[PDB]
């Protein structure tokens, strides 16, 4: 098919408005919009969370076909999960003047103790674009999984990738960017096996 | 250092949630101590939260002529970091108190795209963005015959299924669902389509 229809041009936003400021926003978004049958359409308001945008990189380490992992509580998975305590990839913020992998490669180094040999871009994707703005780069990055060492109190794990991916369908990995990198390698680790080597 | 293939909720103290916004959506600040993994635990911490509810998620999927249906509308939030805040997206809606999975994701692929579904299978339940907010999303697969779709300003559009993964790869679908949905089928097409038929 023909993909979508509208560009940015298509769309008005009048205001914007902070109701909330704190560690993070809360901003309603006020705007018009260009509707596929030709009109324009009503003042429209959105509450939209802000929390600016983030890194995350894969560690994978091609020869052993092992990934590192990094386990922390989020409290936020408290309320629809059976244990906080998240295995998930390796990120952080996106400050004003960085790339995606500068702050990669630093994270890798200050969250799991590794150095990254070669980079990739795995996807970039919108966490949930209904309530918020976020956008989360993900990278994949040659490293030495022997070597990763551990720690804001994290702990590193290193397991096989079928391992890894075993748990993204058990449900026991549930987080969008660990399945959404998991899910990547499984499609993609051949070739990144036989390049990275 | 590491570990190669721990906590319960026994070992986080939530001692309160404080409001910090409600109006559509919430934003709640948790006060919560943890265990931590050297021992002890945390003092308190506060982390802000957005609390938007929950969402049932349905990857349209037509075994028979191997095609995915999906739902063209605008997200504003993806503005500021998209070429175009229109969005190729999953069927998709809020699961309000009692609902199933199931009666959500099927409700919604009637109203959004006029679709009668046939089988379901699970394909994953994650959290969008756990650093920040609460929210789940489930996915389920769901068989449709995809010369019924017709049709808040929506449009659907029936694609096969090599397009829309195409289209993941190339950073023209790029919100969370969409793309673990698309991500699982290229996975697992070849045994679904099998299976239903
Ligand atoms: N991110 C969001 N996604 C979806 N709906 C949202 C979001 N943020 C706020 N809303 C809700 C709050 C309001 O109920 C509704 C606003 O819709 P809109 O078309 O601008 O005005 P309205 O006059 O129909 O609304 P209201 O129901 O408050 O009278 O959208
Ligand atoms: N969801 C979140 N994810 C990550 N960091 C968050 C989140 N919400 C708030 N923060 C940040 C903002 C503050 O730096 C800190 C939250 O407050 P808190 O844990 O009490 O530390 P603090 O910097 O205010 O010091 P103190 O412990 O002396 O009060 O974490
Ligand atoms: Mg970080």
């Amino acid at each position: 098919q023909q993909g979508i229809t509208f560009s940015k041009n298509d769309v008005e936003i009048i205001a914007r408005e902070t109701l909330y400021r704190g560690f993070f926003s809360l901003d309603l978004y006020r705007f018009r919009h260009r509707l596929f049958n030709g009109g324009m359409s009503g003042e429209i308001t959105r509450e939209i969370f802000e929390r600016g945008h983030a890194a995350v990189l894969l560690p994978f380490d091609p020869v052993r076909d092992e990934v590192v992992l990094v386990e922390q509580i989020r409290i936020a998975a408290y309320d629809t999960s059976e244990s906080p305590w998240l295995l998930e990839m390796v990120a952080g913020m996106i400050e004003a003047g960085e790339t995606v992998e500068d702050v990669a490669r630093r994270e890798a180094l200050e969250e799991a103790g590794l150095e990254v040999g070669r980079t990739k871009p795995i996807l970039s994707y919108l966490a949930s674009p209904g309530g918020t703005s976020e956008r989360l780069s993900i990278l994949v990055g040659e490293v030495d999984a022997s070597t990763a060492k551990g720690i804001e109190d994290i702990r590193v794990h290193v397991v096989s990738r079928e391992q890894a991916y075993q748990w993204v369908e058990e449900g026991k990995i549930d987080n969008a960017a660990s399945v959404i990198a998991l899910q990547w390698l499984q499609l993609h680790y051949h070739n990144l096996r036989n390049e990275w080597t």
